[PDB]
């Protein structure tokens, strides 16, 4: 109830504050208010309004599944970052509560969040390498060493989250952002996150999700391995082989391990198989798989292939 009391001073205002304060306010989001977490983004006279205090790039172009992620610039500081626009009516408290206060090089830094009208604007570091999703499309598919390298980094992000009892909930290439030189990958977008003790991408769904079973951190591991397949093949699993209601096929069919490219090294194939066990209790954890994937990268000679480089044909 004292938490409830402190939230009142925050309501109706945009302030520069700390992560815990943003999390507490976000709990009330189920007309301009919020907390900005970096001095690079500054409120003006209790406000932070779109096209007034911050502006989106040029004519508005987006990234993300819904074209909801934009480049933006603080008009006062000149600082450039990314904004994810979320509809207030659909906003999930966990999108901010699960990630406010996190600190890991494997998770994209949260810069703040501001409600304005029917919008929750979530601000974060702009990673100028773009998304791993964009990279797969741009390059066709990724060589084995680079795919293992990014899976490894995603799994390190997952270790950090799972230890803290946070389920990401939608691990996929679109949700992995890259530094300008491609050397650093970080998890982003906690829209589907859950605090342990709402559907992610269907192709990446674990059998226990589709079957309505109780879910734990292992769901992120299955999804990360569907992302691995996406990286190697240039397409999602279940894209070929099945052409109807997809959720049923995930439940009834063997894991999509037949999509592992034959040319992959044995430990790569082994790692993907352990992450794609249908029963969660049999599936590798984030730590186990991260060690296996790190070893697999070493087994193919470490990271050698070019950042960008040459278009490789999708399967």
């Amino acid at each position: 109830p004292v938490e409830e009391y402190l939230v009142h001073a925050l309501q109706g205002s945009v302030s520069s504050g700390q992560a815990h304060s943003l999390a507490s306010l976000a709990k009330t989001w189920s007309d301009n208010e919020g907390v900005l977490l970096t001095e690079k983004l500054k409120p003006v006279d209790y406000e932070y309004r779109e096209e007034v205090h911050w502006m989106t790039h040029q004519p508005r172009v987006g990234r993300g599944s819904f074209g909801e992620v934009h480049r933006m610039k603080d008009k006062q500081t000149g600082f450039q970052c990314a904004v994810k626009k979320v509809r207030l009516e659909v906003f999930r408290v966990e999108e901010l509560v699960a990630c406010a206060g996190l600190s890991s090089p494997r998770i994209v830094p949260l810069y703040g969040a501001v409600r304005e009208g029917p919008w929750v604007n979530i601000f974060m570091e702009l990673l100028e390498g773009g998304s791993l999703g964009q990279l797969i499309k741009q390059m066709g598919c990724l060589p084995e060493d680079r795919a293992l390298y990014y899976l490894g980094q995603a799994l390190e992000g997952l270790e950090y989250l799972h230890t803290r009892r946070i389920l990401h909930g939608d691990v996929k290439a679109d949700n992995v952002l890259l530094s300008s030189d491609g050397s650093r990958a970080a998890l982003c977008d906690f829209g589907h996150a859950l605090c342990l003790q709402i559907p992610g991408t269907e192709t990446h769904m674990a059998p226990e999700v589709v079957m309505g079973k109780p879910c734990d951190a292992k769901v992120d591991i299955w999804s990360s391995c569907c992302m691995m397949l996406h990286m190697l093949n240039g397409c999602h699993p279940w894209t070929q082989y099945f052409r109807g209601p997809l959720c049923l096929k995930i439940a009834s069919e063997p894991p999509p391990i037949r999509e592992i490219p034959p040319s992959c090294a044995p430990l790569t194939a082994q790692a993907i198989q352990e992450g794609l066990r249908k029963e969660p209790v049999h599936r590798a954890s984030a730590m186990e798989l991260r060690r296996k994937v790190g070893k697999a990268l070493q087994e193919v000679g470490g990271l050698k292939s070019p950042w960008k480089g040459e278009y490789k044909e999708p399967r």
